[PDB]
């Protein structure tokens, strides 16, 4: 039913959605010069009429790579005391599977 269920990142569709959220965070939301990737992720999905909804609670950490830099997401985190920036965000993402459509319904971030 239209009930919200928990999932993990082993589902290819969930991964795709998370990737979309990580991309937007780094390009639109976060204005730092360094790339931030997830430290922790909690996920849930909901099937509605017309598409699917993904909910993510993500904790981001600052890496040692600049956003303009190639081959990311394998970038070590900046463990340096004082330079370690982390932030928690919750994302509500909507996807129409059979149409390659995906968007961010809403998000709320907070420096941790």
């Amino acid at each position: 039913a239209g009930g919200i269920h928990a999932t993990d990142l082993n589902d290819k569709s969930v991964q795709r959605a998370l990737d979309f959220a990580i991309s937007e965070y780094n390009k639109v939301i976060n204005k730092d010069e360094y790339y931030s990737r997830p430290l922790q992720v909690m996920a849930a999905y909901q099937q509605i009429v017309g598409g699917v909804n993904y909910y993510f609670n993500v904790k981001f950490g600052r890496t040692t790579c600049t956003k303009s830099q190639p081959n990311l997401d394998n970038c070590p985190f900046n463990d340096q005391p004082k330079l370690k920036e982390e932030e928690f965000c919750s994302f509500q993402i909507n996807e129409v599977p059979w149409e390659d459509k995906i968007s961010i319904l809403n998000y709320k971030c907070r420096k941790v």
